[PDB]
């Protein structure tokens, strides 16, 4: 398994990870900040022709493209930095797994395991589910908020969700018509049902993209 240390006084986080020999990692794409020589990053990818067999295979293989693995020979060491302002969250694999929208994900031990699904419609929206045994690390844009369902049911805007337990009953919808969204600038959601833990966050990337929009 890995050792990371996510760092507890900055603000925005940093993440230093170990790798033993032979050691792994998955990781979000362009989140290596340094690394130590014996450290070397892998992609699919190793001009046009056939690199489109590289997005090919990943389709069906459900393999992300945005998704890179870190490899390890000896003792080695890494620091990642998520892509959004926000905080980082550690969480066990084994017993309990999870299910994370996209842009949630940090890193993933090479030891776990991971499948890409996209979504049924209301590009593309794709939610990744881990399994095996490892340490998931997931980020937000904002603040972390853990909520915890004992069975009933919850709603909440899906830019707003970070990953939940893969033991619970999901499902990401519209709630309107088009124009109905238009004007409440509200987009999909995600309703829970069941036991399981709900992360999300305090910011939605895509209503601060809004923002900017007048000024670009
Ligand atoms: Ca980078
Ligand atoms: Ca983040």
């Amino acid at each position: 398994r890995m050792r990371f240390t996510i760092d507890q006084n900055m603000q925005f986080p940093l993440v230093e990870i170990d790798l033993e020999h032979g050691g792994s990692v998955y990781l979000q794409q362009g989140s290596m900040v340094y690394h130590t020589e014996n450290v070397t990053l892998n992609t699919k990818l190793n001009g046009l022709g056939k690199l489109v067999g590289a997005i090919g295979r990943s389709m069906v293989s459900g393999e992300s493209m945005f998704i890179t693995q870190a490899m390890s020979n000896g003792d080695g060491k890494l620091a990642l930095a998520p892509n959004t302002p926000g905080q980082i969250v550690a969480l066990e694999l084994g017993e309990k797994q999870y299910r994370l929208n996209d842009g949630a994900f940090l890193a993933l031990d090479g030891s776990a395991q991971y499948k890409m699904e996209r979504q049924n419609i209301g590009g593309g929206l794709f939610v990744m589910t881990t399994e095996g045994l490892g340490t998931l690390l997931a980020n937000s844009f904002g603040s972390i908020k853990k909520i915890t369902l004992d069975g009933g049911t919850m709603t909440i805007d899906n830019a707003h969700v970070v990953a939940w337990s893969r033991e619970l009953d999901y499902d990401i919808h519209l709630e309107n018509g088009f124009m109905q969204s238009i004007g409440t600038g509200e987009g999909v959601v995600n309703t829970f049902r069941g036991h399981g833990e709900i992360y999300i966050q305090s910011l939605n990337l895509e209503q601060f993209a809004g923002t900017l929009k007048r000024y670009l």
